[PDB]
């Protein structure tokens, strides 16, 4: 059936049909920043395979006034076309006067028209505040995975790729840019001009970019020869030196690393003022926001150019791991999204190893763990269809997941065989598509005896979940039986790498497991024996007997015993297992002694945040006796290297990462003296009139201190305002989020919305950032509840910025009443509401946290008592 206002649908499928095939795009856009729309024409040579009546393709939101359909052999230009538009697919057939014939080239060409968009997708609108305090316009597309035909109409699936020819008007005042260099710029008549950009190679549509603005470039070469430039605001070109460098040196590692260069004369940065995604891997055009790409050390720190050095290598590894080599369809996202999200390890450790984003890297690992031990959750590779559920797919699980197998399986083949198996998949479909199976079968393949390694990578990708190993030892042999791991099913098994090591020998023992159970003997009987080791593999250990027991006693006696990421990930698995069920909560906080002989900060760090954790959870519930308790064995304990920090910048990144994690923990409970400093250093700050230079890693601390007394947190907002750092402007934000003061609070959410003083693009984070204290998880699940209409119009769902305004006000609940509430809401989102999948999860998370409460809360009580005494 059809629409829109009569006339009947060709094609009742969301897919399109394969016999009209796409080979290049002649694409022309002329937008207009005044009033605020564009104008374009395209021309698409297509090709057909068999016979047909009509043609169809997607478009969105676009007034079509010219259609027609050109011959090459037959008709010489140019028969006209019936536009047939079924926007419940977001579909549009074309009505030809004859059947076409097949094996022949055709042109499909219309003028069409829009206005910039309102959203942060298709073709939109974004702006800027000058050193001035002036405010600038510039238009800009964003097209993964189903806005590309809201800019321009085409056949937007992944898999048909062709070659783009595009072309810009713009006024002098303007530059363009898009995917390719610019050939040339022809001056029209009124003085408009145009800009005629190299046709691409061939490539999907959601990739396609372009860009009129005013920014300023830094350029430079890469030793291959690339000209890699940064572009960002005028006023911001000094923040952009440090993402030349990295861009730089990433791209070499990568073209070495990846045995293939990069296809294009340049590559492109742009620092994106309202960008909704973290960045965007448009070939030869990438986006980013701000606080993605700018770095300014005055401003900027550490953990900052951490973060910035990693996307800007997650999105170099997409020229290859996406945009050369792209998926076939949505379900395998993960293809892009989990290699992408890999490679950042190898090359930020290659590149920069004092970053060591090394010890890092875990911590993505168990992040999703935590989303992947409850039953709403979903497999890496899974079907999509509506546009809707692709969004979904671009999560916890195809990113982190996805990144973290791929480590594990690397593990398994090392380095040397899994650098050569890319190479050769990357090799194999350039310029091309792949699928799920593709990838294992060219890894798998790096006699006569074979590699099937496919049949575990295969049990992996295709069921939720992730394996709970548990251990038995009884003196020589060991009870290795597998389940699936959950937090409080039947039908799993995994073809799981197993590792381990023993007391005597620090040498690692292998050993592959694919029946529900087995056993192994061990060369000679010993204290403890620890699983998976470094933490390179995705399960989690139990120790029943006395293992656990064993590995903490070795703990307290002589820790550096143990691998400093096997202390890591024992921490992990031991406070994980409390939840599980499998352990009291005693043990764990028990193992948490040692950490005053802990220098490992990476361990250090974990520790003291499951501790700081219990604490918000108390803090949040009115629970004082233990919060109360638990602040008091935090400075009591830990007091010594708490003592030992600096209000500096000093030390390597661990070493600063650590300091800003103590310094803030100290001040986040009121020590007495931290927060004195603090107040100083921002009552010098403030009084000397921003002069005074606060160090960056207790930038955030001294910020949210002076925030407590009415006249900073008024100074603090306008400063906000005339800050020219995105990451200043960041910490300013969380500081104004520790406010008491619910109509402060309040002011926020609101200035949010308003998106004019607090970008929109900041609405998701700003809520979650307020409705984590104690004061604000009222305010904020009122708002979204009372706002999720208006919220609704302002983003799309599922964006990850509406994902996340639903989680980041609600997953935090810990009480019956509350997870009716948000049940009821959630049924209430039942029109354009229902449905995602995060719907789900909050659910199942609050109620997960109701019972550790009740199973583990009392337990918590007493532990903590027992210290007093
Ligand atoms: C978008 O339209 C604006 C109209 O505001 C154009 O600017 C006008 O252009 C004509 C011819 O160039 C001039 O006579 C007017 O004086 C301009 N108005 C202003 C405020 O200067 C502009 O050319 C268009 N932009 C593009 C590149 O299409
Ligand atoms: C469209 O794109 C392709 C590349 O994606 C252009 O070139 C072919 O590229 C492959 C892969 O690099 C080479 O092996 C071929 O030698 C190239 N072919 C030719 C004839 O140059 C191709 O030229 C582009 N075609 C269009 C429609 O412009
Ligand atoms: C990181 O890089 C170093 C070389 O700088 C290498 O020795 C090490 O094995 C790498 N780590 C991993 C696990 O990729
Ligand atoms: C662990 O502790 C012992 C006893 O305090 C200490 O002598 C030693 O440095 C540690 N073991 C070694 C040598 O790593
Ligand atoms: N491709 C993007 C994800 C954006 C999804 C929404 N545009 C990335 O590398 O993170
Ligand atoms: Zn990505």
């Amino acid at each position: 059936p059809v629409a829109t206002n009569g006339e009947r649908f060709p094609w009742q499928e969301l897919r399109l049909p394969s016999v009209v095939i796409p080979l290049h795009y002649d694409l022309f856009v002329h937008p207009n920043l005044t009033s605020l729309d564009f104008v374009a024409s395209e021309k698409i040579e297509v090709l057909v395979s068999n016979a047909t009546q009509f043609i169809i393709l997607h478009s969105k939101d676009l007034e079509i006034t010219n259609a027609t359909l050109q011959s090459e052999e037959y008709m010489k230009p140019g028969k006209e076309l019936k536009v047939l538009s079924y926007p419940a697919h977001e579909q549009i057939a074309l009505l030809v006067p004859e059947k076409l014939t097949p094996h022949l080239k055709y042109y499909v060409a219309m003028d069409f028209q829009a206005k910039l968009g309102d959203g942060f997708e298709g073709f939109y609108k974004s702006t800027y505040r000058t050193l001035g305090g002036e405010t600038r316009i510039l238009a800009v597309t964003d097209f993964e995975p189903t806005q590309a035909r809201m800019a321009f109409p085409c056949f937007d699936e992944p898999l048909f790729k062709a070659n783009f020819s595009i072309k810009i008007r713009r006024e002098s005042r303007h530059i363009a840019l898009s995917n390719m260099p610019k050939v040339k710029t022809i001056e029209l008549e009124g003085g408009l001009l145009e800009d005629h950009f190299e046709t691409t190679v061939k490539m999907s549509t959601y990739l396609v970019a372009y860009i009129v603005c005013d920014f300023h470039s830094l350029s430079g070469f890469t030793s291959s020869g690339v000209k890699v430039s940064i572009y960002a605001s005028p006023d911001k070109r000094n923040q952009t030196h440090y993402a030349l460098q990295a861009s730089l040196k990433l791209l070499d590692f990568y073209e070495k690393y990846f045995d293939i260069y990069y296809p294009l004369s340049k590559l492109d940065l742009i620092a994106i003022p309202d960008f909704a995604p973290g960045a965007m891997e448009n070939w030869g055009l990438i986006t980013y926001r701000e606080t993605s790409l700018l770095f300014d050390p005055k401003t900027s720190s550490a953990s900052d150019k951490l973060w910035v050095t990693r996307v800007i290598a997650h999105e170099l590894a997409h020229q290859w791991f996406g945009n050369l080599v792209t998926m076939e369809w949505w379900n395998d996202i993960w293809l892009n999204e989990g290699f992408a999200k890999y490679m950042e390890l190898i090359a930020v450790n290659a590149t920069y190893p004092e970053l060591q984003f090394d010890d890092y890297f875990l911590n993505v690992c168990f992040e999703v763990i935590t989303k992947d031990s409850l039953n709403s959750s979903r497999p890496i590779s899974k079907p999509a269809e509506t546009p809707t559920q692709i969004q979904e797919m671009f999560d916890e699980v195809s990113y982190n997941k996805g990144a973290c197998i791929l480590n594990m399986l690397k593990d398994f083949l090392g380095e040397e065989k899994f650098q050569k198996g890319i190479i050769q998949y990357l090799k194999k479909f350039s310029y091309r598509n792949a699928k799920n199976d593709d990838l294992w079968s060219s890894l798998s393949n790096s006699l006569g005896e074979n590699a099937e390694v496919k049949e575990m990578m295969t049990t992996w990708t295709l069921q939720k979940g992730i394996p709970l190993l548990v251990v038995k030892q009884d003196g020589c042999s060991l009870r290795l039986q597998q389940e699936r791991f959950l937090q409080g099913q039947e039908r799993y098994l995994w073809h799981i790498p197993l590792t381990y090591s023993t007391s005597s020998s620090n040498v690692i023992h292998r050993h592959i497991l694919k029946s529900k159970t087995d056993t192994l003997d061990l060369p000679e009987k010993t204290s403890w024996v620890k699983f998976n080791v470094d933490s390179n593999g995705y399960y989690i250990v139990h120790y029943e007997g006395h293992g656990w027991d064993q590995l903490i006693t070795q703990l307290n006696q002589n820790h550096t015993l143990l691998r400093p990421k096997d202390r890591v990930g024992l921490i992990h698995d031991v406070f994980q297992l409390v939840g599980a069920g499998r352990l009291t909560l005693d043990k764990a906080l028990d193992m948490t002694y040692y950490l005053q002989h802990e220098t490992s900060s990476p361990a250090l760090l974990e520790g003291l945040s499951y501790l700081e954790s219990f604490y918000h959870m108390m803090d949040r519930r009115n629970i004082s006796d233990i919060s109360e308790n638990l602040k008091r064995y935090l400075l009591q304990y830990f007091k010594p290297v708490i003592d030992r920090q600096s209000w500096s910048d000093k030390g390597s990144v661990w070493d600063r990462m650590l300091r800003s994690a103590l310094l803030k923990l100290a001040c986040d409970l009121n020590h007495a003296p931290c927060i004195q400093k603090a107040a100083e250093l921002f009552s010098q700050w403030m009084e000397s009139s921003g002069k005074l230079n606060i160090p960056t890693d207790v930038l955030k601390i001294v910020y949210s201190v002076g925030a407590q007394t009415t006249a900073g947190w008024n100074y603090l907002l306008e400063q906000y305002e005339l800050s020219m750092s995105s990451a200043e402007q960041n910490k300013i934000l969380y500081a104004l989020s520790t406010s008491k003061h619910q109509e402060k609070l309040l002011k926020l959410i609101e200035l949010g919305m308003e998106g004019k003083v607090i970008k929109t693009q900041n609405l998701a984070a700003l809520l979650h950032a307020i409705a984590r204290r104690p004061k604000g998880q009222q305010l904020a699940w009122d708002f979204v509840r009372e706002n999720w209409t208006h919220l609704l119009k302002k983003f799309d769902l599922g964006s990850y910025d509406i994902r996340m305004i639903i989680s980041g006000t609600t997953a935090h609940f810990s009480s019956k009443d509350k997870l009716q509430e948000v049940k009821l809401f959630f049924e209430s989102l039942e029109a354009q509401g229902s449905h995602l999948d995060i719907f789900q999860t909050v659910l199942e998370t609050i109620t997960k946290n109701i019972k550790w409460l009740e199973k583990n809360l009392p337990t918590l009580r007493t532990w903590l008592m027992v210290n007093t005494r």
